[PDB]
């Protein structure tokens, strides 16, 4: 699944993951840490949201 940043234009999706912050492809949303921010702009997962 993907989830858009609420803050900028970066999405995540579960089958990128986020490597160069060192969250390996296939990592779930669930499975983010609680320390997890977005990759460019620092917001925090309650600042995501599921799009297609
Ligand atoms: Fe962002
Ligand atoms: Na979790
Ligand atoms: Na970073």
């Amino acid at each position: 699944a993907k989830l858009s940043c609420k803050i900028c234009g970066y999405i995540y999706d579960e089958d990128e993951g986020d490597p160069d912050n060192g969250i390996s492809p296939g990592t779930k949303f669930e499975d983010l840490p609680d320390d997890w921010v977005c990759p460019l702009c620092g917001s925090p997962k309650s600042e995501f949201e599921r799009i297609e």
